[PDB]
């Protein structure tokens, strides 16, 4: 019993955080094997930010510019290439702690853990989930850049994340480990905004299930909804619209707790209505869509309460 | 920016985990040095049923690899098993315990296997809102000092209303509790005080002040309104401690204390303090000082 929102174990990543420095700039790097990721900004300095060319300051830039240390450990550069807004650094030993790893892209509403790191030391690990407008409501200070997301889903350690920049309104951007931004972002101080957010629905229903397996009915109501007009209710609470896809990924859960899909989004279309109303859901005065459907089948059990 | 509910890197944990069972029952032990620390209940008279047992019911698996048990005694409600070998991967480390309202790092694990970390605390009952099912007993709970690991809480059990039950490493346990299956509840809740207030310095070092007023209280006042709502007592302690959030943010701690006393009785208004709708007590004010100034491990 219990539902808490809850990180993977970040000891395989903590074994592939390097301190990266150019010139006057110091942020993270991913050292797995013989390259250290590392965003490509660390080449600017603040003035080259409104409009860099990268291409340009990189063809400037020779391996004993860049200067990684592991540890107390400082490992020789013996290469460097770029990849869309991650910079590649080649260096001469390969990291004996390297996991099993994948570059994975994820898609809005995916959730991951988040190894904070300072000088390449990491400091906290939290979870947390790719928003509908590709930001991350995170907790970083300055110096937390090349900070990464990952999954650890079975034994093999999936990058999905790449800590890049803060915007405006204190939420974060970054990059998947091939240096492809999620979002509309680019790697300039050019005015740039987050969109307007959503709310993840398929992870809200997955965690009103997860409420049900927990014991908590309350909120459970008699009506039924086409899902069409649970849509056009959602969508006036700034709620994503919920497809047929997600309709099919709450199959098992549906199936577990004896409580349709869009029964449940009866039960939720009545709650965006009359609020809690004094009450909790697993804790919770709020609905909480941090929480995917995978997730809630991972960390819930099997025999519902 | 941003505040979350940040663990402590659980790397240092990981590599001490290991698998214990005893005939049926399969849970997890903390291997460090030559020692392999679990929940007693893993053979009641303890001493009667441990006299029975011979090293080799106990079968310890770190990894692929199976550790030979070499000797076994009890210390209080944890049973401490002597391997033959000694963990490399053993950290520099502390047994400490802690007192309620502090929080602490939760690596929870199956089989010898971690599977998730989160952050809690010990609530004023001594109970901890865990995330734990069947098989998680012998899980820690740790806080990181610098470069020491200190070991604060070993899982136990579960109580009736889904809260959780453990000791500290030297097997004393956290509030009324015994090891056995019996009818025990826990105590009613109250809400560490010291903590929703370092959580208010958090929203305020955020931006956000909108519960922040022009009046200020007694302490004496203040606490006669904490009694009513179910709240922790504030101490003299507890004021002294939140004085660098005070000096940082300009806001005295009394200060603090009358916005606290106006959201008591007025609420929250449809409003979110960072993103949450209720008070939240389980950022110690250490917590807030170290998620908001950037301390790495
Ligand atoms: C201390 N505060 C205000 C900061 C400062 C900086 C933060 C940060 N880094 C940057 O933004 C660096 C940068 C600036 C301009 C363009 C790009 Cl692509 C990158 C990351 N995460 C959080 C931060 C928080
Ligand atoms: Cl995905």
């Amino acid at each position: 019993s219990g539902f808490r929102k809850m990180a993977f174990p970040s000891g395989k990543v903590e074994g592939c955080m390097v301190q990266v420095t150019c010139g006057t700039t110091t942020l993270n790097g991913l050292w797995l094997d013989d390259v250290v990721y590392c965003p490509r900004h660390v080449i600017c300095t603040s003035e080259d930010m409104l409009n860099p060319n990268y291409e340009d300051l990189l063809i400037r830039k020779s391996n004993h510019n860049f200067l990684v240390q592991a540890g107390n450990v400082q490992l020789r550069v013996i290469g460097h290439s770029m990849q869309n807004c991650v910079l590649k650094l080649k260096v001469d030993t390969a990291n004996p702690k390297t996991p099993k790893y994948k570059f994975v892209r994820i898609q809005p509403g995916q959730t991951f853990s988040v190894l904070a790191c300072y000088n390449g030391s990491p400091s906290g690990v939290y979870q947390c989930a790719m928003r509908p407008n590709f930001t991350i409501k995170g907790s970083f200070l300055n110096g937390s850049c090349g900070s990464v997301g990952f999954n650890i889903d079975y034994d093999c350690v999936s990058f999905c994340y790449m800590h890049h920049m803060e915007l405006p309104t204190g939420v974060h951007a970054g990059t998947d480990l091939e240096g492809n931004f999620y979002g509309p972002f680019v790697d300039r101080q050019t005015a740039q905004a987050a969109g307007t957010d959503t709310t993840i629905t398929v992870n809200v229903l997955a965690w009103l299930y997860a409420a049900v397996i927990n014991g908590d009915r309350w909120f459970l109501n008699r009506f039924t909804t086409t899902l069409n007009d649970f849509n056009l209710v959602a969508m006036k609470y700034n709620y994503e619209p919920l497809t047929q896809d997600h309709v099919d990924i709450l199959g098992p859960l549906s199936a577990q707790t004896g409580i349709a899909v869009l029964d449940m989004c009866a039960s939720l279309k009545e709650l965006l209505q009359n609020g809690m109303n004094g009450r909790t859901i697993l804790g919770s005065a709020l609905l909480e869509d941090e929480f995917t459907p995978f997730d809630v089948v991972r960390q819930c059990s099997g025999v519902t309460f």
